[PDB]
């Protein structure tokens, strides 16, 4: 919680952001989010590839073809405006693009305009995890877009993230339709072989995480190879390492999958000097030769 | 619109009915409904197969162990209730059950409790209308329960029903990932060749329809064969008659799929009997045997 | 080979029916064809099924949106005509409706017309044949109609129908991409198991063949189940009988399958009954109920 | 048209090139052909990749076992001679093997030969087309080999592109039976996402493309990166650039896909770059490291 | 355990009863076995459906081509005196086929014969287990046949069957590769919906089970409606009542899966009147019809 | 055979070598097992990648959670021992891991222990053999693990290579469910087309074989581009060269698929390359670089 929240261009008090009950986005999952994080840096307060999440914002708005009418700059002004006017130096921050109060036909009327929002609020990895292989499988290739981070797409990782819970494990992984790793419930699957990183691509049901792109780029200033392919569901029992990745989770070590110790049972040297290159981005030991730190006070 | 909406066991006013924009269900499509249908009768006002609805209300709620504090019993008199306090004969009615102002991570918090509303509003079907087959496919099968009428599954009925509306069609009709059919963008699909109605199961990633039900036991009560199969895309062009159903669309006819007309263009004789048979529940000359009329007023 | 072949609405003699290299159909398969069976009965030469096979022929292309310029009964006189006008009393008639010299584009220019043809000419089953499951499958659902008796089918049954003969076998089935029984090279699959006839449904990729129905209903005539069902591989080792139907090969039982004995190795009970009510309509042995029996002099 | 064409070694002149109605490839798709093209340049008529197009004429009739007496170098000498005898400078060449009149059975009797045509005339942009996702599959792996270009592959190109073409579309993209881009109706596709080109491999049942050969090569020359991978149906709305490629297409940008503009709505950086890259190896701008012109002279 | 063992005509004591350390089955799995039950009755010891394991037993072997030199009679006498001579009324028996010591080549020398063993031993009720559905799935359709009881499939029984264990259950339950209900770990299912028994067919890789056919066959007899149909995951937690059926464990009620309850979480109704039929068998109060119960004593 | 076979820590003669009928793997599959070759070299006796083979030993046992007393290194001086006690230079080693006389029960009882066995004994290049693609294929991605060397596995190298003899060919090769090519009955599969490496990567259900990983990198040595991807069917019938690897297979080259020769139906160029390279490691032309002989004098 925080005081102040974006609405609709309007900085409103936390309290008075609701929303009517027959908004269309609260009965058929039309909405699209995502999740960004501020971190306090050697530079101050520093959004983590922000055009790169407000430009996938815009993307899966476009699968769906929710009209938006805030540019990527508007929505990236307001998103700094937000965590300033908060006093907020480490945030989580979650846009939210969603069909409101129209009809309560599943197509909404035309020439219609979608709801913006954007909240932020203050904000394991050294251990690792235990994980567990679902019995859920991720949607099909050509039924519900995996690439959107949408709403409704989250029906999914419920049932993935709570069976795994209710079993005692920290995080399930899913299997695509075919039977291959397709991603943990909300974050993206990385496996380390013979000193190789190997990861699903997107059409084993992945979401193009962000979290996932950074890590391929540090890998590679880093001299490790990487290699996007599908991959078995025995390749997680014999793995050196595993580890997943987001925005709320980071970078995540997994000691286990299914009972089953994950070489050592800790975390693993690969996975240690990728998490130092890229914590190290927010102590200036690591370059930030992408841009990948946007400031808030600019 | 209309006055008073049910929230959580109090008579809000309907403009008074508003959630907080962090509520899960607007992030996450963590939400479950129905819709059901009040019809005005020769004994008044009646609510249409009520407490099958309402048992698959707590059927969806289940599959994704949503917490659900009220019983069947007081939903259906909360239903009864928003009716009379609306001074509505005929209306459809969304009972809404969704996750609300809670965490923000994807797993509710343990020991939390749903939001419930019930929103009551006053309430083509001889000429036939002109369908497409879809490019988008309907959930596979072990991915998101297909069975329930869950909020999260709406992006792929806006799939779906938008490209035949972009496309000059009334309504779309999904096959499911084998390339069998499934059903309309959000109504059941049925087939009549010779005589006989078919209509694909529910393992066609097709959603058991009360309106589907009704209909199976309304055609053998008329002496018409049914069978439950899968049925293949060309089936569609071959067909004598073809007609969706559902609460909101009740028996509507179609007259041709992607251009190529349905037997003659026009509502055809059994789609004809089984509308006649249906609507003459609420005039008497169907005799309800099932006991599928709830009074308003008892 | 005979003389004359009707040629879009006249007699030429069977020598002068040539058509243009640069034909449609030569080049990308599109062609609708037809297998009809002129039998000597106790009524003299009678077409089988002959309103039926028309009404595939126009339905196949309907599918195809192929334009086609003659009704079912001009189509059915023509035949008649082609038998008499061949002094034939026992032979096998082919109607085939072809996209001739239009232009060179998949894709035939608006306002053109089709070629149709109706080549007739004179026209194993005691002991039974051997069968080898094919290594190619069967046409999957949404891909190309299986539904249509369409020419660019057949690469299909060529593929399946020579590995047979290339092995010694005199018949290859083919397994739909499922792994399940779809049919034969050109022929559909019926089995028998305990008194219970059983044979795959069109969504195994099965041609909607018009013996075959004609055996179901005769089958359900002499009193015997029938189960319209999805088979497996193994079924064809376990059942009591197995036999093949088609226009052209009738009924023909099959005495193994892989090398392996179906029950005895010779015709079975089951489809020697059915084989006898099947031959009995031209001996006037079985009555006609359905009106099958078209006669060519009328 | 135009005047003689090539006929089982003999030049017949256009109009009295016939075969008879009976043609086993007119009922049952057996044929192999190809696309080849002359085009004026500045070293005169040139045909372009003329071997590669004769050799994948021979491995096409190869993998269905047809007969063909004349070598790759033989067909050659024919097509330079059909073009030279027609007095044709820029011309569409079409090679196609069939069977022709031998008996009416699938599997053509052992000892048969096929007939051979070669037939020439006289031969999306910089604005690009629109395309649209069809609701038609291409076909299954292991079904009708979509490696060899035979007649029968065609009606799944003829519903394909005819639906998008209905719609008002210029083109439609085939998705395969997984939900995974294929390709266009008769042309590989290409995507362009940041500053590197993806293209679908052959297993999605793509045909291995020979104008798709070029532009890997000619891609590679230029120093862009080619990723010949599994894409997405999304990653269509993602891309900065899609453009479809084949014999009579040659290059064509496609500047929206079912109503979404592709990055900018006209034809892109890279497509514009590997178009000037094609077009310069027939004035002579871009070197013929290869040895893909033929001359016609000789 | 018991004394003598059958081993290839011989009645040898259980200690000696032993195969080389090279035997083929102990490397590749190829074997073929049998569970079948002898009870204490009204009539005596007595085997059930004896007649039919001993057939599957050949069909099994047929399957893979085993060499069976006993014929179902021989089996069947061996079997009883078996029972006979280690003094047994109630036990289970374990008939086994299987490669012994031959070469090490995966294909045995032509020429081999198996080596036959038949063991017997003496030998989840009102309550009901506790199941989960697993995240392995059973056999694809035209891999290792389903149908067949060999040894090697038991593979995925140990898979299933483990974990459930490890998490807490009494079994685990299986889907197939297409997300449907197959069956447990080692035991057939079935479903009360409403008074309707359902229950998947042998297409969904579940093995043609001598309890599930019993159950079926009693289930006519007390004129309770029996559907054999592809199952929905859903639907386990949709069923009034859910059992499992196997040689093992008979009869036994399934009270919650994944942790939700089947309809008050006690053994059900028709589960219940079921079980009286089948026990009732044994006691005279059932009347053998079917000719189940073969005298050990004859 | 040979004298003495190393069982469970003792040298056992190997007539005495001999368990219970009643062993968990004669009936259940359940064991592991690998296959080693000792080669007389330059050098003497040397196991090829004897530390990998054990490792996959207990990788495979790790998969089934086997319980394994003994350590890689204590395998590795076991199998020493039996080449050296034995007197052999070149042969063929077994080790096997297997659950023995435990219970009856599919799920072996807790604090059980496996037994081991390790057997040594003495151990078509040149011109290929004819291979044909069978009807059978492997196991679906989640069922039964493909990367485990397990004994159950072995039902499907049976089938696919029985077939393949049974038609005349000297092996089979198995596609996966989808369609694609997995590998030869028991040895994985390459291919060569334009000078590049060609091979199915283990999503296909290809096991990781240890020979097939050493062509990989001899051919990286030999500066050959390797490209590890999916194979349709049809490139069998396009490449250049095909070969198949194994332990017990080596390096065998492939001159033709269903009767159809590959590229001159004789031991490639690039085949014979690495078969050189490969060979070479054991006369001392190739230098072993990665340490794969291992001495057994030591
Ligand atoms: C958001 C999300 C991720 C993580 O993406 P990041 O951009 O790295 O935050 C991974 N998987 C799913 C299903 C997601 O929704
Ligand atoms: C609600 C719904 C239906 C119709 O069900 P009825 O109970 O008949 O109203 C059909 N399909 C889908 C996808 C639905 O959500
Ligand atoms: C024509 C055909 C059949 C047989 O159908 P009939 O109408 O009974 O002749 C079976 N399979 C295929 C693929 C066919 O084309
Ligand atoms: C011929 C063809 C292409 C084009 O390949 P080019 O050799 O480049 O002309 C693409 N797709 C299909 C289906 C084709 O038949
Ligand atoms: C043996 C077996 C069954 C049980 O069948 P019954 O003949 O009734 O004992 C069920 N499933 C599997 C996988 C089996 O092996
Ligand atoms: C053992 C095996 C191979 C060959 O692997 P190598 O380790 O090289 O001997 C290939 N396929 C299968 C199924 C195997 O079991």
């Amino acid at each position: 919680k925080a005081d102040y929240i974006w609405f609709n261009g309007e900085m409103v008090r936390w309290e008075d952001a609701k929303v009517h009950v027959m908004s269309h986005a609260l009965h058929y999952g039309t909405s699209v989010f995502e999740g960004i994080r501020c971190y306090d840096s050697h530079k101050g307060p520093v959004v983590f590839r922000h055009r790169e999440h407000m430009q996938r914002l815009h993307d899966s708005a476009k699968i769906y073809r929710f009209p938006v009418s805030q540019s990527i700059d508007e929505l990236m002004e307001a998103c700094r405006d937000v965590i300033r006017k908060n006093n907020l130096t480490s945030a989580y921050i979650r846009p939210l693009i969603f069909v409101g109060d129209v009809g309560m036909g599943v197509n909404p009327p035309a020439g219609y305009s979608t709801d913006v929002i954007i909240a932020a609020f203050p904000w394991a990895l050294e251990q690792g995890i235990d994980a567990m292989v679902s019995s859920w499988n991720r949607a099909a290739p050509n039924t519900i877009p995996t690439a959107a981070k949408a709403g409704g797409n989250y029906l999914s990782s419920l049932l993935v993230g709570s069976e795994a819970r209710r079993h005692g494990y920290q995080e399930g992984i899913a299997l695509d339709v075919n039977g291959y790793i397709s991603e943990g419930a909300g974050e993206n699957l990385f496996e380390v072989k013979d000193g190789v990183l190997f990861t699903p691509p997107f059409t084993s049901s992945a979401l193009p995480g962000i979290t996932r792109d950074a890590i391929i780029k540090l890998a590679k200033e880093l001299g490790i190879e990487v290699r996007e392919q599908v991959l078995s569901r025995e390749s997680l029992y014999l793995a050196d390492e595993v580890f997943m990745s987001g925005t709320a989770a980071e970078i995540t070590p997994v000691r286990s999958v299914d009972g089953i110790q994950v070489g050592e049972g800790r975390c693993g040297p690969v996975t240690k000097r990728i998490q130092q290159a890229f914590f190290g981005l927010f102590t200036g030991e690591t370059e930030d030769k992408w841009g990948w730190l946007d400031q808030v006070n600019q």
